[PDB]
């Protein structure tokens, strides 16, 4: 149907249809008043237009390396050389403690080593609670308690400290984050177990074709640059 | 800076202007490859702008509406007409079970009923792991626990039903929600206070600006709908 000139195209169709023409006469009063040649209007039609040209571009050069054979033997050798850090399922409980100097951190630890095996971790749960400067456990006073995570969910240098402990035991050096010393107590760990590469080579063909999207992303703009004057 | 004719508007910034000039390429290359000029990406621009002149149309609406004085009589019988629904503050703890129909929530409630008071609330426990159809509750086996809510936060005849129970009481008939059929357990349910008329103000003016530019698309509309050739 039509709204002076604009086209359009049960009995909620009716209503739909409503909705349709309200919209299309404030559309046509919206160019009526002008309002597409502010400044602003412009502006962000123009940033919309520069985004949406560079995706499109971007579509474009996915669509072709989406052509392109991966050999079995680079997945495979990516699955070889990639599968402990990508394609092992590793779930960890665990509690911590973060403070200010690595001395103090010390001092705890040294407070959890006298301790009887029935004490340990009521102790960690006690001084976490007592000590910690991580703000979410210091709120909560639950122990110190991270609940469970992955390798690649912490950062790299905690989660490796972590990962290494077996249940039951915590860190006897302390570890060095950004934020401060932790203090790490392993309440458990399952026992990794790696994605088979059947299993994981959809994803490896994927890794690769980003890959190779990248690269010809990057090749391209440089011989774009190359072609273009640039002040 | 430059990119052949296009135009770009101390370390952090040489980053900005390298990936600007990257960007600034690439799209006069999607121009070369007249990537433009597809049904698809006119379509796309066609509707973003459509959108737009409709966003930007309402937000001058808003504009105008901004300006008008609320009269104090107004905001005032919209107190005292709405304090009650509106402008009341109180918090509450309470377990709830949703059903689906009106009899499994009443034989719920009789299950309740015959416990003595402090096995009801276990009762009340056991019955919401089991028989409640609220799925963030069925997944958390937490028994119907809703924590802490306001008055303000829950469907009207949820919050009467659940309000007027006393700490440690429960609904002795379900109460009709469009979730289904519900029963109430009150933990605990702070004093009432409400709010005075200089504490509600400015949410008061905020909402009655509201109403007048809501109001006012709609009369600016119907008079354009007047003016208009609409044919169906
Ligand atoms: O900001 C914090 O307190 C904090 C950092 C951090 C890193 C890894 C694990 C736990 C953590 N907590
Ligand atoms: O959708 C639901 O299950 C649900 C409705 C409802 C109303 C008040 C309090 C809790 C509630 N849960």
């Amino acid at each position: 149907t039509k709204s002076d000139f604009d086209m359009i195209k049960e009995k909620e169709k009716e209503a739909l249809i409503d909705q349709a023409i309200r919209t299309a006469l404030v559309e046509n009063e919206a160019k009526t008043e002008k309002l597409d040649s502010t400044p602003e209007f412009k502006a962000m039609m123009e940033a919309v237009k520069k985004q949406a040209l560079v995706e499109f571009w971007a579509k474009k050069q996915a669509e072709e390396v989406k052509k392109v054979q991966i050999p079995e033997k680079e997945m495979q050798d990516f699955y070889n050389a990639n599968k402990d850090q990508l394609f092992v399922k590793q779930e960890a409980h665990a509690r911590h403690i973060l403070v200010k100097t690595e001395d103090e951190a010390k001092r705890i630890i040294s407070e959890i080593d006298k301790q009887p095996k029935a004490k340990k971790e009521a102790k960690f749960i006690e001084l976490a609670n007592r000590d910690t400067i991580d703000p979410n456990s210091k709120n909560a006073q639950n122990g110190g308690d991270l609940g469970k995570f992955q390798k690649n969910q912490m950062a790299p240098d905690f989660s490796k400290a972590a990962f290494a402990l077996t249940p039951g035991d915590y860190t006897k050096t302390p570890v060095k984050t950004e934020f401060g010393y932790h203090i790490i107590y392993l309440i458990s760990k399952d026992s990794p177990v790696t994605y088979t590469y059947e299993q994981a080579k959809p994803t490896i063909k994927g890794m690769l074709q980003e890959k190779l999207f990248q690269e010809r992303m990057n090749q391209r703009i440089e011989e774009l640059r190359k072609h273009a004057k640039i002040v």
